[PDB]
């Protein structure tokens, strides 16, 4: 008979992969089937994975999420009973660009600044970072960019005052998780060729406005 392998093992192989191993049982296995899953789905949404050696590498999973498997042998008399279920969390990756940069304009000199989240957080927001500096027509930095540095960075949005009239600007924003900070959404835009509306801002402590020009 065969039995079911024996301690089965899981360990994250970065952020997309895992590795699973497990120590063959008697009974001349000819090979292993491995089950795996989203902790949380269905067997129906199980993934079959087929092995000749007692390991695996499971791919193209998700970032910082967690996976359940299982493994059973094959041979003479068919499949083996499977293993106890082993659980493990892929590990976090850095998150996606922030979503395109919304600029609701308020004059020749203010703007205000919103991104959407990623859309792929592939972990947990932590921060953004807004930077922003002047351009030629090249998008060719005049000096050097300036980072903003802010009360609450998990906010989506800033409000920058005192910008150079008829001048444009390139504008960054990035995110961060656990595994740091990943690529930058980037936008040029003048103020002076934007349509401007008014906005309302509350009296209250900490709104996150900058000046430009500090
Ligand atoms: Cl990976």
């Amino acid at each position: 008979d065969l039995g079911a392998p024996q301690n089965p093992n899981a360990k994250a192989a970065g952020s997309r992969k895992i590795h699973f191993n497990w120590l063959p049982p008697s009974g001349k296995p000819m090979g292993y089937r491995v089950k795996y899953w989203i902790q949380g789905d269905s067997e129906s949404e199980a993934h079959l994975l087929d092995s000749k050696v007692p390991s695996v590498e499971l791919t193209n999973l998700y970032p910082y999420c967690d996976y359940e498997m299982k493994v059973c042998a094959y041979g003479a008399q068919g499949e083996g009973p499977y293993s106890s279920l082993v659980s493990c969390r892929t590990h976090q990756e850095v998150p996606s660009e922030p979503g395109r940069l919304a600029f609701n304009v308020v004059s020749s000199t203010v703007t205000q600044l919103s991104w959407a989240e990623p859309a792929e957080t592939n972990g947990e927001i932590t921060a953004y970072e807004v930077c922003y500096g002047l351009v030629n027509d090249d998008n060719r930095p005049i000096g050097p960019m300036k980072k903003v540095l802010v009360d609450n960075p998990k906010n989506r949005m800033l409000l920058i005052e005192n910008l150079r009239e008829s001048q444009p600007y390139r504008y960054t924003v990035k995110a961060r998780n656990g595994a740091g900070w990943g690529p930058e959404r980037e936008a040029i835009i003048n103020l002076a060729t934007q349509p401007k509306r008014p906005m309302s801002i509350p009296i209250i402590p900490d709104i996150p406005i900058v000046d430009a020009q500090s």
